[PDB]
């Protein structure tokens, strides 16, 4: 079956037949569609089904498919299942396998680059400590003092359920959140649960508007330990803007590593529970999202009483005037300090670019219009206009639930 | 099953149970969501029919009742003789409110109770079409304080004899193909622009041209009239600090009129239902100025602003996209014509739903219309999980007449 995708603001019609290999289901029935919903141990039998599936797609990926190095293979993983319930993949089918979870992210509007990924192959890993030593040589490698590098540290896969490495943060580098008894907060909102966790871990916080979260780390199974990324390593921008000289007067900043660690990879049925990877900011993410969102920084208000804009009446539209602004500023401050970011209309360009050649080559491309479409200034940027078909292929990256709610303490 | 929607700016939750008593198809499944995809006999008739007339009598509390019963026998021996039927006013009044709060891709439904129903089922030519929809445009204008209407036109029988407006709104600009390659108007409507022309209209070739309507009763060939200017409301658009705006020569109308849809009430299919409310500023401002295939003015005002338009990064798309919709807004209200902007009616949209979940049990939406094609997170509904089922009554597309009509 086909399936037609246009864009109409080109005019331009694709061909989907990628779809028809999609296995996990979607949330969607053929009398709802759950489209907005933020999120709608395995047994050897279906264990060597997923192993078979995601081989045939590796060797075809390398053209050797049904050679003898191919057969081999599958018959090696087929008896070392039977033999053990699990198995191990080769470094390059590793490789392989992360770099096709970025290429199949479908609410990753950078998947242009998820052929350039560097894979920091930490399954040698046992202790808390040596978590922290490859997360430490992670932010380096990729930070390169600016010059980000897209690049994904994989733990060891999860056997009994009992064992699992895990990352508690959500991401390696992320600010502290603290509830105060008169209600407000300081810091990150979003940050509060864990950043309570933290501290009752031993963390001694010193409670400002940005401090850098310890890491919270465990190792096969066992209970979590905190860790300290040394601060050189940390690299940070200093929020100004290009015409208001007071801007830098409202004491922002931000880190400038976006690094997902709390989600699970999936490859060939083995699962990765700690994958923390990055890649670089999409500027509103920060300026939009982080920065403005009602639940996060909350600076709307601020930056336009600065500005003296119009506040007593929305249709003036201030909000609108100071998310501009503030998305500038970002935008501004990590280019000057030589830091990679890129802006939403440069990526959405890029992504469309990368989404047609897809489907010229693979056949298709999985995408979630909903996570594509940046949060501000929508319909001026190309993916807007274009539509998409998303659904699941893995390898893949999943959510995973919050490993407090689910650890069992020693 | 029971399914549950979350604000994640609020935490609130709301289960949702009317998606139970979706019956249409959504054009998705369990392994592909097409939630952005633009457009995804007399046996069928009295299910449809007996559908309808439950729910309306169960609106009214006398569900189950007698007069519910003898409607039911009635219209049931109606199709059965006649292979349709005809609606009660009553009926007709509560189906074009209910397909109206059932539009899943309509962000302003807290207004849906709030419709004047015009029953033009009575119409039999072209000119009593025009007749119509000249007082439904002079109702609903109001003089510059909109009031929504709809005027329902004759309904669907062996559909060789269709009512249909070609027109896609009762109120466009035309659009033409000039020399140099470039449009001249609303490259939109070029297509419908040039079959006026190939039928007699004399475009005056300018870039705002109110379009001439185009009637089509009992299946007959469609025929041109104009709309009485003096019912075009119309809109100058200036800034309020570029005086430099008002060079730039926009103007809008003041009437957003859909007329090109189908509504569908109780299996039955009124093809030219055209109806209007009034504009969130957005609509204006951020599609039809600055999309790309649209105005696309973005660049002129750029200019004119004189901001950095070498590098995307500097945003000045951005900062004039802005600019440009606060001059739509500030025009409108000066001028007194109703408006509203995406702030206040996505808030009244969160609202409504609410308002709707503890109520009906749920509110069919898209989030892929809902949300505002600009500033999107800084609105309520960008942070809304929303669940989209289809419902009847409802409002449905349909194909270009000029596509189907046989002259
Ligand atoms: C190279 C620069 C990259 C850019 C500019 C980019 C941009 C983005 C953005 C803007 C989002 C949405 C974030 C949000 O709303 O929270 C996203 C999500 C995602 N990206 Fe990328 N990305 C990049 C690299 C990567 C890399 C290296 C991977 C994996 C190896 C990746 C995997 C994903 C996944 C799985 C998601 C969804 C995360 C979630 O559900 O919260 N991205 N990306
Ligand atoms: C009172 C003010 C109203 C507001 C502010 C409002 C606003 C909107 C907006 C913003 C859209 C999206 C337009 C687009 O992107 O093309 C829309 C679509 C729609 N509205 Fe409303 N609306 C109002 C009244 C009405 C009325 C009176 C009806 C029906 C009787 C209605 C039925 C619909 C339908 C069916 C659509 C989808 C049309 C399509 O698919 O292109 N609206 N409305
Ligand atoms: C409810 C809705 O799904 C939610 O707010 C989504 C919308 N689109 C998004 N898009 C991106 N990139 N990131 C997000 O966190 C979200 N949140
Ligand atoms: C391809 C995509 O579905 C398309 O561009 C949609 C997105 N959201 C929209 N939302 C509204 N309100 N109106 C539109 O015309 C669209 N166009
Ligand atoms: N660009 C990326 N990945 O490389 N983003 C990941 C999520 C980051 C999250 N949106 C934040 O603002 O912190
Ligand atoms: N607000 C309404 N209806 O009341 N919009 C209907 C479609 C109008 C279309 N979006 C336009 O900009 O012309
Ligand atoms: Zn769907």
């Amino acid at each position: 079956r086909f399936l037609k995708v246009k864009n109409w603001e080109t005019d331009v019609v694709l061909t989907d037949t990628l779809h028809l290999k999609s296995t996990l289901e979607t949330g969607c029935t053929e009398h709802i569609c759950m489209g907005s919903i933020m999120l709608p141990v395995r047994t050897k039998d279906q264990l060597f089904p997923l192993a078979k599936e995601f081989l045939d797609q590796y060797y075809s990926s390398i053209k050797r498919f049904g050679s003898k190095a191919h057969m081999d293979r599958l018959e090696e993983v087929n008896k070392e299942i039977e033999s053990t319930s699990t198995y191990q993949l080769k470094d390059t089918e590793l490789i392989y396998g992360a770099k096709h979870a970025w290429r199949n992210a479908s609410r990753c509007v950078g998947r242009i680059q998820w052929s350039k990924l560097q894979v920091f192959d930490a399954r040698d890993c046992t202790t808390a400590h040596g978590m922290f030593n490859y997360i430490c040589n992670h932010v380096k490698y990729a930070t390169n003092k600016g010059n980000l590098r897209s690049a994904i540290t994989i733990f060891p896969q999860r056997t009994d359920g009992k064992h699992d490495f895990r990352v508690w943060n959500s991401q390696l580098i992320r600010y502290a959140g603290y509830k105060q008894p008169d209600g407000s907060t300081l810091g990150d909102p979003a940050n509060v649960q864990f950043t309570e966790i933290c501290i009752q871990q031993g963390w001694k916080a010193p409670r400002g508007r940005f401090d850098v979260l310890p890491l919270l780390l465990q190792a096969n199974g066992n209970d979590p330990e905190l860790f300290q990324i040394p601060p050189e390593l940390v690299l940070e921008v200093p929020i100004r803007h290009p015409k208001f000289d007071w801007f830098k007067d409202l004491g922002l900043k931000w880190y400038g590593l976006p690094a997902v660690s709390n989600m699970l990879l999936e490859i060939g049925g083995l699962e990765f529970s700690a994958c923390p990877f990055s890649g670089w900011y999409m500027g509103t993410e920060i300026g939009v999202r982080d920065y403005c969102d009602n639940s996060r920084y909350n600076i709307l208000e601020e930056v336009a009483k600065k500005m003296d804009l119009d506040m007593r009446k929305t249709s003036s539209l201030w909000k609108d005037q100071a998310l501009v602004e503030i998305n500038i500023a970002v935008l501004y401050s990590f280019q000057s300090d030589k830091v990679t970011i890129v802006d939403h209309h440069s990526a959405t360009e890029s992504f469309i670019k990368h989404m047609e050649n897809e489907y010229r080559c693979r056949g298709g491309c999985p995408a979630d219009w909903v996570w594509i479409v940046p949060p501000m200034s929508g319909s001026i940027t190309p993916v807007f206009h274009q539509e998409m078909l998303n659904y699941r292929l893995t390898p893949s990256f999943e959510y995973q639930p919050d490993p407090w709610n689910t650890h069992v303490w020693k």
